[PDB]
């Protein structure tokens, strides 16, 4: 009672969280934050990216001009969304390397089309069918021109169209494969048929194939679709002795941030930077477990469902420096205004006060980690396909392998980051506790002794103002030294 | 002699191991463990994966039905093993995109075949050759049906087969290329020949090519092999005016964990999760240097031949805290029952005792690292090919680049992991030593002084029970304080 | 004045550098080094790699034998450099899968050509044109043999050439597509034309296409180029009924470290291991921001423009241990012969001296980090293409995705490495300061007291030799103990 006690300590909470570190799979800290985004709100937000809902139409069908897709003429998009309900309702067609055409168009992000005046002297234009009805009338693909004989003759065509512009031109055309020799004659007079379209730097030579195929909406014939790009100063050359499905012009082709995504999520009236096929997701977290397919500023896809980053010290209710969960037996749940602090006992009673500077020092370092990790995602736009509806073999094997490789490496980075950061967070918080203890010890000089549990026995009368002077660094040890020494070194 | 000495210390071994850290390329620790698996037992274990030894047959030959491979009918596998000795002994064939067909079949993991009753009215079935002898008789591919003229005529075929099942069907067929017009007439009556097989969603149009090729086992003609997949509700349509090598049904196609591997390792009667072409390897280590080609739960392939993870403190015979290899001059090889401990000298003699708690604290942390690294490998099944027998160019360049990229990134992860873990292991062991020293110092209060080399000079008579009381935390400093103070502060 | 003062401290500089750590985006250290190479000297050094400047010729043109490229016959290279100014000046040609042929040749690294004596009995050899003028004379591709009719007939050819060597043979050949039926007859007599070349393991069947294409240097006809590889014991078989552009032999095909690069950088007379299209770059740094396209021992491409690795302690003008920027208020700019040291005040004056051992300990650890990072780059040769002149779709998407994936992962590794190393460097330097302080404290025993700011109050007369004895570890505390104790414990 001619003495006082000053104890150094740290806070603790009743509701701790378990995190992983380098040396321990399960250790409890006072607080943590989730680094893996695991949920979507179920909608694709129409902002801030220009969304184009394909609805009943695939991109290709909108490109070709299926009457159902007339409203899509000359549209632009950041992201084209293909629905699973979609279907074609015009003339049956196939595209060799469909995926590549779909990709380059999607990446271009526009359906801007210019009509071109080709000299088709000698044939009947605007061919038409009952499988492709527009406004209740028999029609055809809006961007394609079906040619037939004129007066039972089909001369050889030798048509050119030069690109005298500053931009590339994208031409879409096709070859008809009638189901019967009868039809071949009826349409084109000739028995054979042959198409050759060229530029200075390419030749595409197609020979049509008469034959029956299983009927799609009761049609056994097919059209095969092809494309060719013509650059400034180059020229398109179309030769045909029949069966040519002609273009009515070219598509502009651009480069930018545009792409395409398969999803059934409804479009919402909302704003979100990151889009997945499950719907838009927040991008505050550095990682996500929602979908490997993303568009925009998105967290990186990892395999883990959860990864907790410690944002507080080790929770000890009741480190390398050995203070927290070391020589300090437990934390103080009763300390709610700081992370580290002082408890005392003197002649005037018992008290508790937080230390702000040490509290702030730990908090600043932890916020430093958060700033490196939170709200710093990276933009990706058109990528590769990551889900497949048909077996393809070699190329699909490679595409799958590349993505699986990427995911495991990022999943590794995420796991290690958290383990390392959490080990370091537990150690830096232990460190700040030790620094405060060490500083206090030096302040007291020869006037106190370390009891070994974070507490100092102060060998002199130390009232509330004295204790306060210790806590704010104005304690003058020389004032009490004589009193303390006599108390310390007696019998 | 009115005094005692208590020294704090750590163990050391005569046989240390050199490891790498962040700051030092070569530092000696008491013990380490190897993280890179560098050897195989030379056999492929037949457990726990269903192994199928191709022996003399490639997967394709077993698929087609080379008589040599009759025993493989309807087999399933987790892993198909292709031998280098393998060879074909039927009709000479090629497969365009051989690699893709090989892959999809291998990935499917089954040769389950259902026979289908096609209406081949108008032709001769079960064509046969002297190049493909079965049971000493001239025969053909068991799954293929070679059609020829009936009564010197070959009408146009228009055969359909609908998929009215719940699963996909895999059809294998082929086109014959006779070496002579003479043979073309003899077999098919017609001079030309043409094959067209279709579904609702595809057309494969082949035009046979009469001509001579270098003779394979004395045959100058060839067959080209093709495949088509037919889904539920779709239909196969086969049109031919000759040369058609017909299917006798379909293969079931599955999806799962199946794959194929090229190896000459014998199959052993043993159990091992990880398979390489060199043979099975243990998967206790996180990394391996045996082969980039793996199947099953395998360690990851890295370029390093060795990577030592420290599992013990720095070995000092004769860290950031400066105790081990610091103010403590060297370790004690004579301490074999603990990592840290006490040596004393008093009136009753000289002694040594291990400290269990500090020893266990270091060991637990090191075992924590091991648990994160040991026995946690990840399963991979069908991947991409990683060795190539022919020059192919672009696609092979990409396949090689992808794998080389993956390997360097994992090799980087492995090198950094070990360097970081070892720096941390050396530091945590130094830390535990410092904690024990610090705790002991506080226990002694004013009764001892730090001699600066890990030893305390105790300023009072301290017999074996006294020393023991210090080592187990029951030392009451107040009992000796008067004696110690008088000895300390004298002239 | 019956007392002395000894202060422990560290250096500081007027010109600090800002680096990144784990907990702080901007912290100042005494010195740092740049890890990202950001510049080129603008030239491609001709050493130590064998450089081949294509000049006006592409690799393919040098392969085929455009007269402009005659000087390139049988050349070898480590790296072939294609200029953008390059152009073809012979017969107009295309190569299907041009990129793959370009790649395999570049990777082979040689134009070594052996002439072979084919039996072309029945046709006219050495066909020639006005589009391909050699020495002012009409000529053709030096490695190709243009065949025409002899006496208005073109019989069927059935020529073989066996590989009875120990190495592979690379055959280059072509198919002519005349612009008119008139030309077809004039050259080959026959109206059709057909080419079939085979080995035991392959068939390439081409059917020429008569037709007009936009004129290249006033030629509307084209040649299509093809290749086939023939292995030891295999045989080439060439069948043609016209239009065959024949080979005059084979190219040797090798495997090794050869590749090709597109660049307009001039070749310099200098020595540098790493080549980019911007020019050669030094490879002392582990990372570079110059170009994703590299050849040789090169730093890895990252997205960051700068990454500073700390090579010195925290700069404090005027850590986890709390010494530097902690209880030691600031550094000493006046200390230029060491990183850590002593300042004293006694009866003889005031002094400063560096401590070498602690200085060297920090420096050695930092040099350890540098040795792991500096001058350890890895060799890469032929890779994949990373810039593209035409839209291609699927395969190009994959090639771009693979490279973008690789770059982000390395950029991540680089950012984390630096943040981790810098946090550790700041901590280890703080640690060495603390060790020196701790060691000094123990030396002084009961003869001094810690003033809490790195300074000791020494309670006895301590002249220059005494202070010196403290700095070099020969201070005998027992000599001054009586004097110090009486001064310490008085009233
Ligand atoms: C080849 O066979 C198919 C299948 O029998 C024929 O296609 C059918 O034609 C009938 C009428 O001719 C239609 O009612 C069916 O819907 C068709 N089925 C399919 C799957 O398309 C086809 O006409 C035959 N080819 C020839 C030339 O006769
Ligand atoms: C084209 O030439 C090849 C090579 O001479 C011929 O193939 C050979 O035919 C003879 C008998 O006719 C066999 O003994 C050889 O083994 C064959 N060699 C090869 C490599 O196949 C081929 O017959 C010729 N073609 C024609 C139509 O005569
Ligand atoms: C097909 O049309 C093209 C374009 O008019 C013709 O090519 C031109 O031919 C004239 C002389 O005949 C040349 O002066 C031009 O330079 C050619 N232009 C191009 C782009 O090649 C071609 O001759 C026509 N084909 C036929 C068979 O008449
Ligand atoms: C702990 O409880 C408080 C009070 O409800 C709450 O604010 C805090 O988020 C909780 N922490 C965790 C990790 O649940
Ligand atoms: C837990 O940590 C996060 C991140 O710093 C913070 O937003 C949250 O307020 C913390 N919770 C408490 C109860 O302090
Ligand atoms: C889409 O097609 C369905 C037919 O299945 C039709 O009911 C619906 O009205 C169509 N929607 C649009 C926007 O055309
Ligand atoms: C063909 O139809 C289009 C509109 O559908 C029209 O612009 C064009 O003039 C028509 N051509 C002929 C020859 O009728
Ligand atoms: C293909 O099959 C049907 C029925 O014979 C028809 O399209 C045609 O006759 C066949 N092909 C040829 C080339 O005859
Ligand atoms: C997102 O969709 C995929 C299927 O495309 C599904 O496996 C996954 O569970 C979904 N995620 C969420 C959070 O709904
Ligand atoms: C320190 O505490 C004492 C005691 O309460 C008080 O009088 C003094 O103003 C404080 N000093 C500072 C700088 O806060
Ligand atoms: C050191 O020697 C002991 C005794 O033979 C042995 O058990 C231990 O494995 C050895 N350590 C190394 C790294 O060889
Ligand atoms: C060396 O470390 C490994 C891993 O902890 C352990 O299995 C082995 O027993 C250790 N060796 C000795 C001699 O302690
Ligand atoms: C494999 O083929 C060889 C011929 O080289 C033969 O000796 C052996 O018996 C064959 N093995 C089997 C299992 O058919
Ligand atoms: C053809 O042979 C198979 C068995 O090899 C037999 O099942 C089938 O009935 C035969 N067909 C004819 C027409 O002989
Ligand atoms: C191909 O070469 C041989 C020998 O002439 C034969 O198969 C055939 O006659 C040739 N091809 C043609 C189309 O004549
Ligand atoms: C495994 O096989 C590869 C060749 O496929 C060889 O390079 C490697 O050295 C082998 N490894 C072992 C451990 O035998
Ligand atoms: C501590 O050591 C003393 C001296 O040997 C012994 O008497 C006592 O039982 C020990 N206490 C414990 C808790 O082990
Ligand atoms: C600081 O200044 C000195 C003297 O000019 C110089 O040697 C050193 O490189 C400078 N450091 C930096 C980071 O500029
Ligand atoms: C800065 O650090 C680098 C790397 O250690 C060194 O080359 C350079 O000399 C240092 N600068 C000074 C002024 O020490
Ligand atoms: C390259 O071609 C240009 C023509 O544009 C010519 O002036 C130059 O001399 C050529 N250089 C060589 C080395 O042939
Ligand atoms: C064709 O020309 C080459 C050289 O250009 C010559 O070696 C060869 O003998 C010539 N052949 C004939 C048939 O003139
Ligand atoms: C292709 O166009 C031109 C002009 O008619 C010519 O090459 C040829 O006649 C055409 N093709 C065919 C097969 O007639
Ligand atoms: C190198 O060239 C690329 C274009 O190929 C350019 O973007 C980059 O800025 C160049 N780098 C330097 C350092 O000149
Ligand atoms: C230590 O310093 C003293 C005082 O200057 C000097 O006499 C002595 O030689 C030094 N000892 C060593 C080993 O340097």
């Amino acid at each position: 009672n001619s003495t006082a006690t000053l104890c150094l300590g740290h806070h603790a909470v009743p509701n701790g969280t378990i995190v992983k570190t380098i040396t321990n799979d399960q250790i409890e800290v006072t607080n943590a934050t989730e680094l893996v985004q695991n949920s979507s709100i179920g909608e694709i937000c129409d902002s801030p990216h220009q969304i184009l809902d394909g609805e009943n139409c695939t991109l290709i069908d909108a490109l070709l001009g299926d009457p159902q897709c007339d409203g899509f003429q000359n549209k632009k998009w950041d992201l084209f969304v293909e629905r699973s309900k979609a279907y074609s309702n015009c003339y049956p067609y196939d595209v060799p390397d469909y995926a590549s055409l779909r990709s380059l168009v999607a990446s271009s992000g526009t359906l801007e089309f210019n009509n071109e005046s080709f000299n088709w002297t000698g044939v009947t234009q605007n061919g038409t069918s009952s499988a492709c009805i527009r406004r209740s009338n028999n029609s055809f693909f809006s961007r394609l021109n079906w040619l037939t004989h004129l007066n039972f003759k089909y001369p050889a065509l030798n048509v050119t169209m030069p690109n005298n512009e500053q931009f590339d031109k994208l031409y879409i055309w096709g070859v008809h494969h009638p189901g019967t020799d009868k039809d071949q004659i009826f349409l084109y007079a000739q028995s054979s048929g042959r198409i050759t379209v060229s530029t200075k730097r390419s030749q595409q030579a197609v020979i049509p194939n008469i034959g029956s195929r299983p009927r799609i909406r009761n049609i056994p014939s097919r059209i095969s679709i092809y494309w060719t790009i013509v650059k400034p100063g180059d020229i398109l050359l179309i030769n045909s002795t029949g069966n040519l499905i002609a273009p009515r012009g070219y598509f502009k082709i651009r480069s930018g941030k545009s792409s395409i995504m398969r999803s059934d999520a409804p479009i919402g009236k909302c704003n979100s930077e990151c889009i997945t096929p499950n719907g838009s997701i927040p991008n505050d977290k550095p990682f996500q477990n929602v979908n490997r397919i993303t568009y925009g500023a998105c967290p990186r896809y990892v395999k883990q469902s959860t990864l907790k980053l410690a944002t507080g010290m080790r929770n000890v209710p009741e480190g390398i420096f050995g203070a927290i969960a070391g020589f300090i037996e437990n934390g103080w749940e009763g300390m709610v205004d700081g992370w580290y602090g002082f408890r005392h006992q003197n002649s005037e009673g018992r008290g508790q006060a937080a230390d702000l500077k040490s509290t702030q020092a730990a908090i600043d370092q932890i916020n430093g980690k958060l700033n490196r990790l939170i709200g710093k995602t990276n933009e990706k736009f058109h990528q590769i396909e990551k889900e497949f509806s048909e077996v393809e073999g070699r190329i699909q094997d490679l595409e799958k392998y590349v993505e699986d490789t990427k995911i495991d490496l990022w999943s590794y980075n995420a796991e290690l980051l958290v383990a390392l950061e959490n080990q370091h967070t537990i150690d830096l918080t232990d460190s700040e506790m030790n620094k405060l203890f060490e500083k206090t010890k030096k302040q007291l000089r020869e006037n106190a002794e370390d009891m070994g549990n974070g507490c100092f026995k102060i060998y002199h009368k130390c009232d509330n103002a004295c204790i306060g002077s210790i806590r704010n660094g104005t304690y003058d040890h020389d004032v009490y030294r004589d009193e303390a020494l006599n108390n310390r070194f007696q019998i």
